[PDB]
């Protein structure tokens, strides 16, 4: 029985991974993870049900591959081994990340390897990162670093954030993922080039499944799948901008505790994820109860006087009352959408009418229909929204011009902060 036959006959792809939202994570709206979503599509490619396990550190993640009847593979942001170990093989690389030395902003800035001398440095035991340090320890015998079997990447970055350690080494993708929680963490320099992540399979000369893993990854590159997962999980800095990423991290820690309770009480009955609600909060005013603009909206959820009036808001500037009116208002809109629009697409169309309004959203829906697209599918109608700002297109709508691009930004961002709060 080949490695490939066995999975096909067992009806199940056994995959091992780390506990982390980079890799695999369990929440209310189901499971998520770069690696999970990817290995999930691989089990789908083969006709099989995926089953996820977790190791407690990386020596034990690699161990399980040697166990009898253990995991088919490890999908875990692993980057291949620089030396020779017969007990493990690696797929083609599926993502270019750069190891980077991480420091606390405003502290002494290391700029070359020498500078890592005489610093408290922590790293994961069994990591490629650990191994890049040993190699430099040959060059620099005075180098000290701690190898830890207990902590994960998120813990290493926390430590640098608040100064229990000076430095760590981590791949740039997970740094960017984590930049929205640790406002003081910064990239000291690049300690190498964009070596790639690969999945690990037990050692051997059987390739039945390895060729398929490699065929799947080459297909995934062909269709943009890795690029899309990269943006969802690892593109916070890329998408939100550096300044947006760390300030968000500041606001998570300094502003959200003041309102979280209210976000949660509104969620409870409205059966609406409070974290979705807070995300609207964050996009609307960066969790600033007292915020006003020059365009007719005040408060935490940026309400008009007429909405505040209809939702029974006494004081648009009171955090609780703004959240309540603004949360009630999202659900009123969600509820007014045609019956034909289904979750989860429903919630995303509701985010968009929340920014642009029902009339205009209807026109982009109608526009999707005329173009042969599905007006009940969000990815379909999101392609039309921008067009509401285009001459040839708005002049054909009942309600004309609208800032559809702003509206697409509004939903992408809220969906990203939603992810972020889910990933805390
Ligand atoms: C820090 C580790 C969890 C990840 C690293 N790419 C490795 O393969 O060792
Ligand atoms: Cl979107």
């Amino acid at each position: 029985p080949t490695a490939l036959e066995r999975v096909q006959k067992e009806g199940v792809l056994r995959v091992i991974t780390r506990n982390s939202p980079a890799t695999y994570f369990q929440d209310r709206n189901g499971e998520t993870g770069f690696e999970y979503e990817l290995a999930k599509r691989f089990a789908e490619r083969l006709g099989v049900e995926l089953k996820i396990e977790t190791a407690d550190n990386l020596d034990d993640l690699y161990a399980q591959l040697s166990r009898e009847g253990g995991p088919a593979l490890a999908a875990a942001g692993l980057t291949p081994g620089a030396a020779a170990d017969a007990s493990v093989r690696y797929s083609h690389t599926y993502l270019d990340v750069t190891p980077q030395i991480i420091y606390r902003n405003g502290q002494q800035r290391p700029t070359r390897p020498e500078d890592l001398v005489g610093k408290r440095i922590m790293v994961l035991k069994g990591s490629s990162h650990a191994e890049q340090l040993a190699e430099l320890k040959k060059q620099y015998p005075e180098l000290k670093y701690e190898e830890s079997d207990a902590v994960e990447v998120v813990d290493l970055l926390r430590m640098v954030d608040v100064g229990d350690i000076d430095l760590t080494l981590v791949d740039s993708n997970e740094l960017a993922m984590n930049q929205v929680y640790f406002p003081n963490v910064r990239v000291a320099f690049d300690f190498g080039e964009a070596r790639g992540l690969a999945w690990a399979l037990p050692g051997g000369d059987d390739d039945s499944l390895m060729n398929e893993v490699n065929a799947f990854l080459d297909q995934a590159k062909k269709e943009g799948l890795l690029q899309r997962l990269k943006d969802r999980y690892y593109g916070h800095v890329d998408v939100l901008g550096y300044v947006g990423a760390y300030t968000f991290a500041q606001h998570l820690q300094q502003r959200l505790p003041r309102y979280e309770s209210h976000f949660k009480q509104s969620g409870k009955q409205l059966d609406t994820d409070w974290r979705l609600l807070a995300a609207i909060g964050y996009q609307e005013s960066l969790w600033q109860p007292g915020a006003t603009s020059k365009t007719g909206v005040r408060g935490l959820m940026m309400l008009t006087n007429r909405t505040a009036q209809a939702m029974g808001v006494s004081n648009r500037l009171d955090p609780k009352q703004s959240i309540q009116g603004g949360s009630k208002y999202f659900v009123q809109i969600r509820s007014e959408l045609p019956e034909s629009i289904k979750e989860p697409d429903r919630s995303w169309f509701a985010l968009a009418a929340y920014n642009i309004g029902g009339a205009h959203l209807e026109d982009a829906r109608k526009m999707a229909e005329k173009e042969g697209l599905n007006p009940n599918k969000w990815l379909d109608v999101k392609k039309m929204l921008p067009r509401l700002a285009q001459k040839q297109w708005y002049a054909k709508t009942r309600y004309g011009y609208a800032r559809g691009g702003e509206t697409v930004h509004f939903v992408q961002n809220v969906r990203r902060y939603y992810d972020i709060l889910t990933w805390v």
